[PDB]
């Protein structure tokens, strides 16, 4: 059953551009173990093929057999329901709160980065830090699979690699691409790095960069930086 993901091209019109939703789906497809390919689209220079396939012009989109699917969340839910055991792993998180943890972070960063008002900068860095902190608390809070197993020096502190346990789940495919943007953009434009003291977050990002499903599907740092150049440069 043929599977082809269409994604937003970057600045040369060929390579992967900045698009967390595109990366999210590329991640799900990789984690499913399914045979798929990926076509980048220069949206300013669309092939007649892509034009016929997806008249609405939405990106990303998925061709599955003969059927075109748009809307990233809906595609994700479709992939989860159509690619099941025993042939493909379920990737849905077991704990519903894994799906909501960290979700307000991208919006705090969006306000932070778009801001050009100096008296509001310190408020906005704080809103972003507090959001990251709440994700940190999630990542260090033991989940039901870890019930009552510990180490005297680290009691009540989760050792798990990712949001919902030790395997990547749909919840990570959603958050990780957004959190990667946050990291790259804020370093480049705002002298900002996630504090060391957020150890859950740092371990998470570290175990994520160790995984080729995340790392190989990231657009280059340049591509993300260029995407944000106009909105980010505004703060004097």
């Amino acid at each position: 059953p043929q599977v082809e993901l269409f994604v937003k091209a970057g600045s040369d019109g060929a390579k992967i551009g900045n698009c967390p939703f595109s990366q999210m789906l590329f991640m799900v497809l990789w984690l499913k173990g399914v045979t798929f390919n990926v076509t980048t689209v220069d949206t300013k220079r669309r092939t007649e093929t892509v034009q016929k396939l997806c008249p609405g012009g939405q990106l990303p989109f998925l061709l599955y057999g003969t059927e075109v699917h748009t809307d990233t969340n809906k595609i994700m839910e479709f992939l989860e329901a159509v690619l099941c055991p025993p042939r493909y792993p379920k990737l849905a998180a077991l704990n519903p709160e894994s799906n909501t943890a960290g979700l307000d972070i991208f919006a705090k960063f969006s306000a932070y980065i778009k801001n050009s008002n100096p008296a509001l900068n310190d408020n906005l860095e704080k809103g972003l830090l507090k959001a990251l902190k709440v994700l940190d608390n999630y990542l260090t809070s033991p989940l039901p699979e870890e019930v009552d197993e510990t180490s005297a020096e680290d009691e009540g502190v989760s050792q798990r690699k990712f949001l919902d346990g030790n395997e990547l789940t749909l919840a990570d495919c959603n958050l990780l691409p957004k959190l990667h943007i946050v990291q790259v953009v804020c370093k480049k434009y705002r002298g900002f790095t996630i504090p060391e003291a957020f150890r859950g977050v740092h371990r998470y990002l570290s175990n994520a960069y160790a995984r080729e499903e995340f790392a190989s599907t990231c657009p280059d740092d340049e591509e993300i930086e260029l995407a944000y150049e106009q909105v980010a440069k505004a703060l004097k």
